[PDB]
């Protein structure tokens, strides 16, 4: 009996560790379209304020 | 007999699915960390974007 209850309780620790995996990386998952959206974000921002301060400085 | 090759594999498929959780938790915290540092330069470069701009006007 053992064995069997060895079995089952590790059965239901691999379905916790399975769903834990997929929260887990469900997290992932948002967090690289957090990461995605910025990485856009900074990039026009960047461009934008490069542009700014060429046209300050050819104002000058 | 039998069933402890059973309890073998399922411990195995549990290993196997520990490592994964390892990998997957590195995996997360590192894009939160890429996340938030992108956000604080998004930030930042928004508000060097404004000055600039502003002092622009001005010098128009």
């Amino acid at each position: 009996q053992l064995v069997e209850e060895e079995l089952d309780r590790a059965q239901e620790r691999l379905a916790t560790a399975l769903q834990k995996l997929e929260e887990a990386e469900k997290a992932a998952d948002e967090s690289e379209r957090g990461m995605k959206v910025i990485e856009s974000r900074a990039q026009k921002d960047e461009e934008k304020m490069e542009i700014q301060e060429i046209q300050l400085k050819e104002a000058k």
